[PDB]
């Protein structure tokens, strides 16, 4: 029928495929990978401090969309984005499938993926409460602040994004997973070694349901529903490309830290 008789009474309420010792492996080396270089871990809630309240409410330099960028809050972004770009790089060198990448493989993977899991490591952090997002676990931030200070509509995505999955419950192999098929994409150009990419992926994509059956979350339809996230998630990616491009016709390059227009300056 099944296995052994301690097999099945271990699995009686299982009915759904679980996760492979060697999916297991793959899931912890992952979930360690997010712990390590997530900022401030589980003490974020205490120790973010909000965006002083008169900041991000002046936007004056003008974008084709209308939406205007306030200097300032741009300024008070961008001076915290690089460690936070590097945390991406930090975690994708963590993962085996990635790091015996050839090196230009991988700098093509980290610029397709960098603001899709800076955004899923804001929304993760949106706190119902105050309606903030926590950006590195320490600025708390306002939708008029994060909107005014160069994203635009797309900050009202991520809040949105943000809003939404507080009722996943998501934990942290849940986000290393999501964080790991936003990485191992070919929707890039360029890239050499496609097929081994695509083979991480559905190896990760796998893994991810299987861990999925395994949470037995509350909510049902979980598994399609997280990957309409993702599919969020990249439209959130694709939205920043085409405003990033828009922030450089507009602003002088003083104004983008080197890592900063390096990972966008793009397409
Ligand atoms: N919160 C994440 C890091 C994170 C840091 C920052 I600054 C963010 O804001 C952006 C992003 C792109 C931009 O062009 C602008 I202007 C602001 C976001 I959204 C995420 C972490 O925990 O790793």
């Amino acid at each position: 029928a099944r296995g052994s008789h301690m097999e099945e009474m271990i699995r009686s309420l299982q009915q759904r495929p679980e996760p492979t010792p060697e999916e297991w492996d793959l899931i912890h080396i992952a979930t360690e990978a997010h712990r390590s270089t997530n900022a401030q871990g589980s003490h974020w809630k205490q120790r973010r401090k909000f965006l002083p309240d008169d900041i991000g409410q002046s936007p004056i330099v003008s974008m084709p969309d209308g939406d205007k960028v306030d200097l300032e809050a741009f300024s008070e972004f961008t001076k915290i984005i690089t460690p936070a770009i590097t945390r991406v790089v930090d975690f994708a060198k963590k993962l085996p499938m990635f790091s015996e990448l050839p090196c230009e493989d991988q700098i093509i993977l980290l610029k397709g993926c960098c603001m899709e899991i800076m955004s899923l490591r804001a929304a993760v952090r949106y706190d119902p409460e105050s309606d903030t997002l926590t950006l590195s676990g320490e600025m708390a931030v306002k939708r008029e602040q994060l909107k005014n200070g160069g994203l635009g509509v797309v900050s009202d995505a991520i809040f949105e994004l943000g809003k939404s999955l507080s009722a996943f419950n998501l934990d942290d192999t849940e986000v290393a997973l999501l964080q790991a098929v936003l990485l191992m994409s070919t929707d890039r150009s360029g890239l050499l070694c496609v097929d081994k990419i695509e083979k991480s992926q559905e190896a990760y994509l796998l893994a991810f349901e299987h861990y999925v059956n395994h949470r037995k979350h509350n909510i049902p339809h979980f598994w399609p529903k997280l990957l309409m996230k993702v599919t969020d998630l990249r439209m959130i990616g694709a939205c920043h490309a085409s405003r990033f491009l828009h922030c450089k016709v507009e602003c002088p390059t003083e104004l983008f830290p080197p890592l900063f227009l390096e990972v966008f300056e793009d397409q």
